[PDB]
């Protein structure tokens, strides 16, 4: 027998009916085909469609239209033609066939508005997706819903998150890892969370009438419309039922459970007769013991047990998961359920928490026992519950139902039990206690994030990119800021804070100290800095402790990155003198000033090798530059360099002496972060450590042009433990190590682009790194994090790869690298001499950035994939198609290079203005925020590349005609109107 | 607002139904009842019923019996009673009203057949069960199907084994935890695989008429039969259709691959008209990178891509998922599908490898692309795959469609590739290339499933029990043999073989020995013996390679008792001059005899205490007792000996100084092994070793009732470490260290029955012991492992508890331990010289046998759960349910105890033959194979206890009478008649 791959099948359907129909009628710009046998001979397909999309799949779904087919389709090969509003059949031998008309119907109805199957967004960047639609990917109709903590304890690590589908399932957590609503763990990347959470059904006699995640033919018109923290979910019923679901989490108030989900059901009767129905909502409780689910799922369901809760009445308001082990009786979970008729309240008067005797011989989307709940207490697990409530629909009125899922835990709490969670829970109903509270706090949170998304906003024409910029790259960015990596569609393992994810803060960071929240960006700053140790690596990772310390190399330098930011934002240089906790622990303070200094001593005398570079240790940015087996980690480097202190009789602050490779990186973080030093020193006046740090900038310069520039590009990795000579280093032309017969050397993205932002490269390097970088490191999908490598050479033990082509390390165009190199592209371009060498950087640098903004995702859903209002990955250069998971550095860096190409960047003297438009643009306008004052920026041109560097241009501040292109930070409260006009030459 | 919890709510339906209609109509012994709202102060219920069932469930599930209902409740309390085959509803206000017709009729249909709801038991030992009906529990409906490696290399860790439900779900595995078909990890026990797994739907006309896992209006009737190492599924539809489904794994032949699952699918058209009609039929592939599942699921799906698999004339025949990471590339999965229209074949015309595509629109049971597939071959994964046909029934005819799922390894070939994999498709698909191929394979898995039980044989009259033992426990004892708790309903992750596990050759020996396979023991045998360090601890586990060395300090003793089993039923010595690496690996080599001589100076000489006698270590046989927490394993302490011994001038043997805690069922264990040890070197003609270990024996036997025994039982743990003597032991009267305040002194059941297995205890300690047992540790539902205890005294991190009462480590009846127990019991009765005390423990033996034996799970199956043809682990004592997982230590020495009450006991001088019969039992006749002669037992008495030590009998071997009561092993392959008449008293 044989075997053939899906990737070594070369012939598409698509290709197939081209050659066979390509002759013979117009197949216009898109089409749709299928393979019509297991043998890949025939083909069945239809033609000239507005763009790609699976209408095969959706045609053959259709009864009559399969009918039609079945007698061609296993034999011949046949193509659907419309001409003049009528669709014709067309063979491989000519004959042309008019269609019957119910075939031409159906074919009619399906073809129409093709262009909105993935949904569209509306003025305000929010999807409107239609539930009978199929889905680009599996990220696509995803939303991610956030608490807010501000104003509390442990804002991070207590802020609950949740993730809503098209069809509002998902799961809903409240800190770390701990579940709310079941996540599931599955072969499909589509499943979440348990199917039941957050669905319901509706009965009218005792026969199901209406199941929420099931699209039936009672269902006339289903959507979902995905917006700024909150989903909207509607669906019209045949019986003229009008149902609403809104999903949103409370925001946290005193006294209120740690984590709370809300969702309202309303239920409008459209008809003129009073109906008589029943409601009963679902879902299933998350496990406390999430291991034992792979381990012991017996374990998991005998260690708890059911319990219902009653009001102050005695009337039954929901259920409880009740467990009997001491660790597992931290975190409380609960669900209620209220009715309101207007202004009568009344609460679910049956329950069921065994999913066997709910679905008894149905399914779960037919339920046996769905509508007469057995009201039996289970002795057992999973918490799986539903609740039954009947009501009433007079002609024209609505009935609401409020839903609120939430956990109560001792994180927030001192002497914590579940007397703790029904005291919180008794005040959060007591508080949602009228109609209108629900409504006022969804006004509450759509406020908070729409003045929240004013720092900066977009004022062009084109509404797409200005809504996904205002609105949702501004709730991506705050995301990012809160979780950083830990939850997403398809991130459900528990993931502690990274150290280098303070990246997110270099731009929420803005955001924040613009709604009056500048001592949260204290305490973020100050808490990053707790996991400093005194000789100073850092903590790879911490939730509530840090741990692996001093692991990876390139951790310590990005908190002078953030520091640098926030003390020139805000002037405020009194941050150097607080005293915060050493990661040594032992109850040990150190200054800020002396913290930093520390970070900048290990990194540049102490942790060097041979050439005076940081050492590479186990890695660095990169994970799979594990060039050193025999790395060692913070902890093991500090007690060997004492060791080696005491037997040669050196001092602190000497080189701990090794053969271990050399990071160019760090070496270019190194060198911003000295640079950055004597900034901020400078604006402390501290002459003295400013002149220090100066000096260490120009030595630290020198050491790098010295031994990391190879004539054609700035070597990634130096290579010390080869005396021989046989390697040397890696990263540029001649280092003998690349894969790629037709590459001599292999060349590192981040290499020049970190070059460049540390401002290191001249513009003869650049020129020739740009070179390279077009000749080798650009694709028609972007820019690639390198080539092709083979470092089986230096380490042996390097493992083989584990992608296809064009996955993830295979490569694949990694976002959050290639728009560091677009950061590095716009920083360059605003300063090189060369107009030319600008003008092409300026190209690349907007090609790159319209393959990253989510909107644009639209244009082509069904091949690129990816999320209209999130930004993703990674995208694959074998296909197009961008895939997740939905958190990364992506959105920090994009939002980044898009305030930086409007022209703003914060210095010393205030905000140096140095737009870089596109050529076919003419016009820029947006609004600026800043503490104490307010800015109109407005910018015009020609048709044509134009910089204030090589173009005639006219600057006006309040109608004045200035000079200098700095303009500085007012502090009167008042608009400042900025006019730019570039000279037509 | 208050919370109420499920145990705190004391009254229950039942209870309230009773209280309200108890005094105005007959409840009869049985009903059912339901709160009618969450205030649980109304209950609608109904009467007299044959047993307890859940009833109301499904009478709620009925629209008509619903819509009445909705009449009276919930404000008002009703009741159902048939009088005079009719039905009545009953109010608290005494009105009795006749219901309408329909409702009638309803109530008449449900309440028939309500003692079956649970399925029967055939005359074989299978299961018929309806697919209509509730379940008692999540291991219920569970069969359990193995594969047949014997004659191939390691057995053990390559024979495949899956697991299959009423409805045909379940997973499939090859070795070790490799995934053929997905399993699945949820919050459901019931759910152990992926949902499509082994599933087809039926389409005409492009209209979906059936669906294998759906029971809808067009099913007329639809059962299941489990029997042993098969499952047969029949389907009957309202449109004459007969679906027949018939899952086992396939025999291991040369050149197959490692695991294969056959489903032969036929379908039968009982009309009078062709039908044409489509197959389509659904899988998912297990993924290789198990931990990604819950780690990244994108890298999972990302690894792997589908492609199509073609015969040598190119025709499509089924898919494979192909990986590129080359650490899952050694091993490559398939799935085909072949149709016969009698002697015409025909394969699979189209395919779909994407679940997305597949649903679409609608859901799994009703699939809205399932009828038409695409035919693309997927880029990413999961390994989800379905295969369409069409085919055409003729009146009166069937159709077959045969469907192989499977596995090709690297552990079996050298220069592993996908090439061996498809060498090895095509010599199976050309093995089962003719129709009768399949039919033949099932027969000899049957056959060879037959012979396999035919060691021990029992012909009583109990039709249940007869099949329950010699067919049912049979196959589970060898798929422990094969799977010691590896895989299972709820047992889904990765376990290696544990070392105590060694138990269950306890008994499958016996049955290897006599089907042919004597080498296969030896095998087994030894690859347990190479698990032994040269000191003489033993690995914890192990599945290629051993791992945790000496972590527990019991597990090197039941070497001793497996070799002493092996040796005395085959009298080959031989063994005991195996070469056998060691443990410490190095290329070292030593004799089997060494070995157990090293084992047993181990735990009597260096691993001892103040009051010599092993150590506890971290833990034995108990897994809680972990009283030391400054704990060393074997190497540590082999490591701190020798330097010991340096330091001290000391001589190998000598103590290894410590203040540990010790062990007293190592004792016992130790003392059996010695036993043991003596009776093989006086077997073998070694008089030096014979008489060393009977000195040795002596001693441990005076150093156990100097130090163990506490005027009330016997400790079960010595402590050492306290100097002021405020603790000095466990497990017994006055220890101080009881949880509870009506009980003085902890007790072990284990110190009962271990010291009487060791022979050590005497006839007036178990006197004592006994009446200390039906004391505490005797409850309703069998013997409990221990009475509460504190151990937070003497340990203060010990926890605090993880289980309700009446759960696991809270208080439940564990199986394994009772059953150990109560062969303590049976060995006693046996020869203890009271005659009162005999009866007492026969009694007690033969009450918590009832409570084990898995058939007597029909009897209340709504209550009690378990499954009808396998043990379960452990019985809760707070509801009497049975309670999984199915794999555990209590068929094995089920087994033993029901033998060894038959009077068979294998000694050196042949069969010690001593039954202990039931009460009220006067006949017991049976079968018995020995490698070269077979034997015919029959035992008559008269009604109450009677046993030879204190009963008047006649014994005839042959039709001679003989006075010697060890019946001699013949060797003449002839059959001998042993009758054994209890002469009546007075
Ligand atoms: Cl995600
Ligand atoms: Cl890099
Ligand atoms: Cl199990
Ligand atoms: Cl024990």
């Amino acid at each position: 027998v044989t075997k053939v791959t899906a990737r070594n099948n070369k012939i598409t359907p698509v290709e197939l009916l081209n050659q066979k129909f390509g002759n013979k009628i117009n197949l216009g710009n898109f089409a749709d085909a299928v393979f019509t046998d297991a043998a890949f001979k025939n083909v069945a397909g239809i033609a000239n469609l507005p763009m790609k999309a699976p209408v095969m799949q959706v045609l053959m779904e259709n009864c009559i239209v399969s009918k039609y087919l079945k007698q061609f389709v296993p034999d011949r090969s046949v193509c659907f033609v419309e001409e003049g509003q009528k669709f014709y059949i067309v063979l491989e031998d000519g004959q042309k066939i008019e269609v019957p008309e119910d075939v031409n119907k159906a074919l009619k109805a399906t073809v129409s508005d093709v262009k909105h199957w993935a949904g569209y967004l509306t003025e305000d960047g929010e999807h409107v997706i239609d539930l009978l639609k199929p889905a680009p990917g599996p990220h696509f109709y995803v939303n991610l819903l956030i608490g807010n903590r501000l104003g509390f304890k442990r804002t991070l690590q207590t802020t609950p998150k949740s993730v809503v589908d098209r069809f509002g399932r998902g799961s809903f957590r409240s800190h770390a890892a701990t579940q709310v609503l079941a996540t599931r763990f599955d072969m499909r990347q589509e499943e979440n969370g348990f199917p039941a959470n957050r669905q319901f059904y509706l009965y009218e006699d005792g026969k199901q009438i209406f199941y929420s995640a099931l699209i039936d033919d009672n269902i006339v018109e289903a959507t979902c419309k995905h917006s700024c923290n909150r989903t909207v979910i509607k669906y019209k019923t045949a019986c003229n039922l009008e149902i609403t679901r809104t999903i949103f989490l409370v925001p946290h108030k005193k006294g209120f459970p740690l984590a709370t989900e809300l969702q309202r059901i309303e239920i409008k009767n459209a008809s003129d007769k009073a109906r008589n129905l029943s409601i009963t909502y679902t879902g299933m409780f998350g496990t406390g013991a999430v291991h034992a689910i792979f381990e012991d799922v017996t374990y998991t369901n005998v260690i708890m047990q059911s319990a219902a809760l009653y009001n102050d009445k005695g009337e039954f308001i929901g259920i409880t998961p009740d467990y009997y082990p001491e660790e597992f009786k931290q975190d409380t979970r609960f669900v209620t359920m209220i009715v309101r008729n207007g202004d009568e309240k009344s609460f679910p008067q049956s329950f069921c928490t065994d999913y066997n005797d709910f679905v008894g011989t149905g399914t779960l989307e037919h339920p046996a026992g769905g509508c007469n709940l057995n009201n039996k207490l289970n002795r057992k697990g999973p918490g799986f519950f539903a609740l039954g409530a009947p009501f009433t629909v007079e002609p024209g009125k609505t009935v609401i139902i409020d839903t609120f899922t939430g956990l109560s835990s001792s994180k927030d709490n001192e002497n914590y039990s579940d007397a703790v969670m029904l005291r919180e829970l008794d005040n959060l109903l007591r508080y949602f206690e009228k109609s209108e509270s629900v409504e006022e706090t969804l006004n509450e949170i759509i406020n908070f994030h729409e003045n929240y998304g004013k720092y900066f906003q977009f004022n062009t024409g084109n509404k797409l990119f200005d809504s996904g910029f205002n609105r949702n790259l501004a709730f991506q960015v705050l995301y990012q800021t809160f979780m950083s990596r830990s939850f997403g569609q398809t991130q459900k393992g528990y993931r502690e804070i990274g150290f280098r994810e303070i990246q997110d803060l270099f731009a929420s960071m803005y955001y924040f100290i613009n709604i009056g929240y500048q001592d949260f960006v204290k305490e973020l700053l100050f808490e990053w800095t707790a996991n400093v140790y005194k000789m100073g690596y850092a903590n790879h990772n911490f939730y509530w402790v840090g741990k692996q310390p001093g692991l990876y190399s390139d951790d310590s330098l990005w908190l002078l990155q953030a520091y640098y930011r926030y003390i020139i934002y805000t002037k405020d240089t009194s941050v150097l003198n607080e005293e915060v906790p050493v990661a040594d622990g032992n109850n040990e303070k150190r200054a800020v000033r002396e913290t930093l200094k520390a970070i900048i001593q290990y990194s540049a005398c102490i942790s060097v090798g041979d050439h005076g570079l940081p050492l590479l240790d186990l890695a660095d940015w990169n994970d799979c530059l594990k060039i050193d087996s025999n790395s060692i980690d913070g902890a093991t480097k500090e007690k060997l360099y004492y060791e080696q202190l005491k037997k040669t009789n050196g001092k602190y602050g000497d080189r701990f002496m090794s053969d271990y490779s050399e990071s160019v990186m760090n070496a270019f973080l190194l060198k911003l972060a000295i640079d950055h030093l004597a900034e901020i020193a400078t604006l402390d006046n501290d002459t003295q450590l400013a002149q220090q740090m100066s000096e260490l900038s120009k030595e630290v310069t020198d050491r790098i042009q010295k031994h990391a520039w190879k004539e054609n590009f700035f070597a990634r990795v130096l290579i010390n433990r080869y005396k021989d000579g046989s390697y040397t280093y890696l990263g540029a032309k001649g280092d003998k190590l690349s894969a790629d017969p037709n590459i001599d050397g292999v060349y590192f993205l981040n290499s020049f682009a970190w070059s460049v932002l540390s401002d290191v490269a001249t513009d003869e390097q650049i020129a020739i790194m740009v070179d390279v970088i077009k000749k080798h490191l650009l694709t028609p999908y972007g820019l690639r994090l390198v080539t092709p490598a083979d470092l089986n050479k230096i380490a042996n033990d390097t493992a083989t790869g584990h992608y296809f082509f064009g996955d993830r390390e295979n490569g694949a165009v990694f976002k959050h690298a290639s728009m560091m190199a677009v950061a590095a592209l716009i920083k360059a371009a605003k300063k090189v001499k060369d107009n030319e060498l600008a003008k092409e950087m300026a190209r690349i640098a907007y090609f790159m950035i319209d393959l990253v903004l989510p909107y644009k995702n639209l244009e082509n859903p069904f091949q690129v994939a990816g999320n209209p209002r999130i930004c993703t990955q990674y995208i694959n250069t074998d296909t197009g198609e961008n895939i997740g998971p939905l958190l990364s550095g992506t959105a920090t860096w994009l939002n980044l290079n898009l305030i930086s190409l409007a022209g703003i960047e914060y210095t010393r003297d205030g905000i140096s203005f140095n737009p870089i438009l596109r050529e076919e643009e003419t016009q820029l306008n947006f609004t600026l925020k800043a503490p104490k004052c307010s800015y109109k920026f407005s910018i015009t041109k020609p048709v044509g590349f134009a910089r204030m560097e090589s173009s005639e241009y006219e600057l006006f501040v309040d109608g004045q005609k200035i000079d200098n292109t700095v303009i500085p930070m007012y502090t009167d409260e008042k608009e400042h109107i900025v006019t730019l006009k570039f000279k037509h030459h």
